[PDB]
């Protein structure tokens, strides 16, 4: 039996991706870049917040000091956070807070493996804080592309290996991430999108105990 469930935040637990981009599209009207539209937003499914930026100054070959594009990056971040000071436990996605309060009641250990610094104040936003055992903190760990090391983190943050582990996830990123930490991923989306040789349910409706645990014994050998 599984000893924790690794959750993603975003495509997970809630969506911000609309105040992601509406942040990244302020921020790249105010330095005079077009072109940052909403499939352009797509193209940072998986993508850091530095690696974001890079893409967007990408687009209008703009060339910046290191200090100025940490300073882009504030200013994005800043914005962003303004707009999520009006998520509530209205925005947790269906079956979630189920699943929380479910393994909770089986003391499975739950921990947050989010790539965004901004998890623990959504999950506040939320009032989820207190399901989770622990937060694996992005700023401490590889934020590059499909990088495990978040999820060992989370993983290790509740005392198991991530061997003993689920993740969850809604990316390609994050779900190569999930596989190469060790831990089993059950993705929500398309196929086309998430890849290959693992479970993905439709929506997060379908992240049930049961479920989980049917699963975990059809991937135990
Ligand atoms: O891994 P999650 O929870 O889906 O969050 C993904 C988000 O994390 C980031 O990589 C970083 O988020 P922050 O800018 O809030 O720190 C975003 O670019 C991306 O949209
Ligand atoms: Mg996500
Ligand atoms: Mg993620
Ligand atoms: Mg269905």
């Amino acid at each position: 039996m599984f000893k924790a469930v690794l959750f993603d935040l975003n495509g997970v637990i809630t969506d911000t991706a609309e105040y992601h981009f509406r942040a990244w599209k302020a921020l790249a009207e105010e330095i005079g870049i077009n072109g940052v539209d909403r499939q352009f937003n797509e193209q940072l499914k998986g993508v850091s917040r530095e690696d974001s930026l890079q893409k967007i100054l990408d687009l209008a070959d703009k060339k910046v000091s290191a200090e100025e594009f940490k300073e882009l990056a504030k200013r994005k971040n800043d914005n962003y956070v303004k707009m999520i000071q009006d998520v509530s436990p209205a925005d947790v996605y269906p079956g979630i807070l189920q699943l929380l309060k479910d393994l909770r009641s089986n003391k499975i250990k739950i921990a947050l493996a989010s790539a965004s610094k901004n998890g623990p104040f959504l999950l506040e936003r939320m009032n989820l804080t207190g399901y989770f055992d622990a937060i694996a903190d992005p700023a401490e760990v590889a934020a590059s592309k499909a990088a495990p090391d978040i999820f060992i983190a989370a993983a290790h943050a509740v005392g198991v290996a991530p061997s003993e582990s689920i993740g969850l996830e809604d990316s390609q990123a994050g779900i190569q991430a999930i596989k190469d930490s060790g831990a089993l991923p059950i993705g929500v989306g398309r196929p086309e999108d998430l890849g290959d040789d693992i479970v993905i349910v439709p929506d997060t409706s379908h992240y049930t105990l049961e479920f989980l645990k049917e699963v975990w014994l059809q991937k135990q050998k």
